[PDB]
Parts: structure tokens; sequence; C-alpha cells
């Protein structure tokens, strides 16, 4: 079934689904609610989002929806590959302000469980990258916030010098 | 938000989500539980399946899981394109044994809600097609059944003369 590759910051989980291949292609259960609960991931997802980025080096984030509408996310890459970063913003947390960069791709089929209290963003590594992610709380343009990609406090080693960013993404606040 | 393009057999719906496109690519809510409810679609999906077919002309199906463990399927195409066919197998229906073929692609983003009581299958149209589908009941081996892709009564004008099938799909029982 689906298995845990690593756990970081207590609750963040890098996961891998069991693939079943043939000469014809493959099959996989990319999500199984009851399986996830066994792996200590109990969430009822309400929305699935799909992000398409035409050019490599496109940066999406760092996003976080402020409470009372915080979102648990579960991200995967359907086409292409991305360098995904998560930052622990729980002030109480022993791992507060810490981050981690993961490579999620169409070939590795890896998924990342981003808990509530974290900032999340990614950098596409090749053209035509498609990212899909579930959220357990509906979107709220009101509570939609984030952290500027190049915040010097975090000093994230993005694999791009001049990222393709939306104007909205270039004016996100610092940490 | 999401729009119902057409409805057939009383309950099967061809859906299309809202797509926010800009200079960098696009973003869309492929699944939204609340939105679907407002359209008349209410189900608790517990499993997401992914199917990758290397070559064009690969037929997967026709398939249904036996009652009482029938499954509602929400079909979507993440890469490539398919000719998706559903067949009404509800003995107590005014459309029993009728079928419809739909074209779902990564470029149209259309989705198909296949009710419990229908057989479902598809033929990939281009190489490397990826199909994702959500189900409201888990996979149950003992309840696995289907209809022969080239069954004589079903008219199904598949767009492939010699398709690629698994050994078990060639074995599937006739209606
Ligand atoms: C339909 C389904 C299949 N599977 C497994 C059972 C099979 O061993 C494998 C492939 O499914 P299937 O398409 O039935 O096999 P074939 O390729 O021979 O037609 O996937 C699941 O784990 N979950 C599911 O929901």
């Amino acid at each position: 079934a689906m298995k845990v590759i690593e756990t970081n910051f207590t609750d963040a989980k890098l996961l891998e689904p069991r693939l079943f291949g043939d000469d014809r292609g493959f099959f996989t259960e990319s999500y199984n609610k009851k399986v996830l609960e066994t792996l200590g991931v109990t969430h009822s997802f309400v929305q699935d989002n799909v992000s398409y980025s035409a050019e490599a080096g496109t940066i999406r984030g760092l996003h976080f929806q402020k409470n009372p509408k915080a979102q648990t996310k579960l991200i995967q890459v359907m086409q292409g590959a991305i360098y995904d970063v998560i930052v622990d913003l729980r002030k109480d947390s022993p791992t507060f302000k810490q981050w981690r960069g993961y490579i999620l791709s169409a070939d590795n089929h890896r998924q990342l469980l981003v808990p509530k209290g974290f900032a999340h963003g990614f950098c596409t590594l090749v053209p035509h990258t498609i990212v899909m992610y579930k959220v357990d709380e509906y979107y709220s343009a009101d509570h939609d916030s984030g952290v500027l990609w190049n915040d010097k406090e975090l000093a994230i080693p993005w694999p791009v010098t001049s990222p393709i960013l939306s104007d909205k993404d270039r004016i996100l606040p610092l940490l």
C-alpha cells in the first residue's frame, strides 16, 4: 500500500504510492483515505486543485491560508517535476522557522503531506509541469496569504535565479 | 464554477470545471465537494486511481464492481486523451443497455460522473495517456466484473481495430 518515505517537523510526510506496472503502462491508487489513517494522516479532503506552469523556473508560493481557515495540503506532480519547499511557521514548534526541499515528480509519484501551520511553495524544474494538490478546507481569497520566495531569513536555495512569478507572488510579506 | 455540459441516462454527467488561465499557465479546482453538491452530485470519494497507458489504442474495461459494493466513478484525463464509454447496466432502467461515448482530454479538462450500476471503460487515443478517477467505495476483488469491449450487442464503435488489452479484459464476460 502507500508508504512513508520520511517524516519531518513532526507531522510533514513524504509518501510513495505502490505502483503496479505492466508492459502496457501502470496502475496506482494515488489516494486511499483508510490507508492514510493507518499512516497517521487523518483528514477529509474537500477540494482538488491543479496548477499548470508552462515554463520551467516558475515559482508558486510560499502560500499559507491563515486561520480560522488553515489548510492541510497533499501535493503530487502529474507531469514534470518540482522542487517543493515547506516552512514550519508554528511559533511554539521546536522546528519553528525550519524548512525542507523535496523533489516531487511524475516519475517518482511522490506526495507531500503539508500540515496546517506551514508555508508551501514550489519551483518547476522543466517546462509543462502540472501539480495537483488536495486541501481539507475550502479556498478563501480573504485568508489567502504567504511568504516571499526569497526571504533572506530562510535563505532557500531555489534552483532558479530569476523565477517566473506572478505580481501577486512578488509582493508576499517576509517571515 | 463547475458546469454540467450534458446529462444522460438520468444520472451520468459530463462536467467541466472553471479554469483560471494567465501568462504563466493556469489553475483550476478540479474537485470541489460543495460545488458538486449544488449540481446534484453527492458522494464521499475514498480512493483516487491513476492509469497510465504507454501506447495509443489501449482499451481498459469495460468495468463495474458488483453490488452492494457498486462504485460511483469521477473520470478525468491528466495527459493525452480518451474515448470513454459508459453502459447503463441497471436492469430496472428505461435506458438499460444504452451507452454513450465521450472524449475526455488533458486539453478539454472534462470530467465524467459514472453512476453505480454502469459499466465503464476507455480507449486511449494518443501515446502516454494518464487517466485519473475517484471512487466512492473501495476496490473489492470478489466484486470485480465487466462487459466485453467488443461485445456484439453493444454497438460501441471503438476507434481502434486491434487494441491493447490485459489478459483479463480479453476474458471479460459478455453482457
Ligand atoms: C481497479 C483497482 C485495481 N487495483 C489493482 C488490482 C490489479 O492487480 C491491478 C491492475 O488492475 P486491473 O486493471 O484490474 O488489471 P489488468 O491490468 O490485468 O486489467 O491494480 C487496485 O489496487 N485498486 C483498484 O481500485
